[PDB]
């Protein structure tokens, strides 16, 4: 089975990293427009025509199923790309509402959506959140943890500072924190800890991973693929330099 | 005479700020790649290809000059776009150095050379200052402060955090501080007090402003009196959406 996966550069590695861990594709096409990063700046106009280019993009390759593995362009330009598209193309939001359905009984447990500000100005997550029920949800753009994350910035006191910045004025502890953004995975445990240290939890608020939720889905819908893959084929393509794009996967794979 | 001026984004709005004050031009066309910003954080062929595709826009335009606002693009593309160009092309990189050689006489003080990632790697300024005799260059990438600064990040302890994340290390204090970049002039009091703060220092370092620079050089390139229009024809473009775009024109020239 060949796939697509779709990001505005090399976040998508966060989904890409379970992907990989599922055996489930032998040959995965990964495109980053890294030329044109980042989405979650910019406006609703702007990133539906990223996503229809990305289906031109995909064209010659005869994929199967494309992923956005964006969260950004799953928010907002998921819908057109399905509209002009043949192939199923599956995002990361409605894979982590499911997530959140199997492992959050509580329909009034405090859930936190972290995102860009394009994401959590589409209120993808609220509007989904609350069709199934939940009844307390908080959203907050995290925006500058994206370029921290870029930078490399994972520890320290720049990153703590910036935590503190956002989650200092939330109104509600969070028992559930969505990772709705592809940085995110790569600042998981700081996140956790900051939450543990400020209010003296022995333990820290459920994470919820787009690129495990994603995985989750596509397990069982592809489930005759379950561990088919011994080793993939997977080939690396960038609208910005696709050698700078290649270079970061050995980091967010963890090869 | 009707000018285009050229960023990646609103950071070019400092520049716009220096030439409106200026009075130089009657009609200025602004051209903001807000689709594709940053381009700080991306290669030079890709840069040199977005400094290209910007003449295509300027185009119908007919435009007498060009300027490119933004430094990341003065830095990477300029000497390209002008090969492509009938057009005079002028940047911010050039004038900042004629600023330095007429503010800066002595050629051992220590400059610092604040810039993104790309501005600082193409050594630019670290060239042409030691093209004109300058022996003591320090440059740094400071990053972090465009996305701060975009999102009005101007005060507080998360400015205060980035700024000692990126001057901490430093080994020499800066008689010259060069705010290589469209979006540095909205921190450069915050600037200005991590210096006299952290190294104790009754006055600041030197800051040289690329907006200033320019509109200095422009002037005595074109034999300009400060006559023209104070309130020129202003048209605002961008690739991403021109609302959101000159929205914040409003907040950066004010
Ligand atoms: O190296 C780091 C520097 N950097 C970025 N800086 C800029 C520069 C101009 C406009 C936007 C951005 C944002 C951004 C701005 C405001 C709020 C949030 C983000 N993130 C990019 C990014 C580049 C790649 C991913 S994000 C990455
Ligand atoms: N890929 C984006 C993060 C980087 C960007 O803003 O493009 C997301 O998942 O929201
Ligand atoms: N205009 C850019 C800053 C924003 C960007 O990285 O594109 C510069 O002056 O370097």
């Amino acid at each position: 089975m060949k796939i697509g996966v779709f990001d505005s550069g090399v976040g998508g590695f966060s989904v890409l990293k379970s992907l990989l861990k599922a055996r489930l594709f032998d040959e995965i096409i990964y495109y980053g427009d890294s030329a044109r990063v980042p989405y979650g700046t910019k406006d609703p106009t702007t990133i539906k025509q990223f996503g229809l280019e990305a289906l031109d993009f995909f064209k010659p390759h005869e994929i199967e199923l494309l992923i956005v593995a964006c969260n950004t362009a799953s928010a907002l330009a998921l819908e057109e790309m399905q509209k002009y598209s043949k192939i199923p193309i599956v995002g990361v939001i409605e894979p982590s509402i499911l997530a959140i359905k199997r492992q959050v009984e509580d329909k009034n447990a405090p859930i936190l959506v972290l995102g860009t500000k394009a994401t959590i100005q589409s209120n993808a997550y609220d509007n989904a959140l609350k069709q199934q029920g939940y009844l307390n949800i908080s959203h907050l753009a995290t925006s500058l943890f994206v370029p921290l994350i870029e930078e490399s910035i994972l520890e320290g006191e720049l990153l703590e500072t910036c935590m503190h910045y956002y989650f200092t004025p939330l109104e509600i502890l969070p028992e559930v924190i969505i990772l709705g953004c592809t940085h995110f995975p790569l600042i998981a445990q700081k996140i956790e800890g900051y939450f543990m240290g400020h209010f003296a939890l022995p333990t820290p608020p459920l994470l919820i991973h787009s690129g495990d939720a994603i995985v989750e889905y596509l397990q069982q819908k592809y489930a005759l693929k379950n561990n088919a893959c011994t080793f993939p084929k997977v080939e690396f393509h960038a609208s910005g330099d696709v050698i700078w794009l290649e270079r970061q996967a050995k980091e967010w794979l963890k090869l």
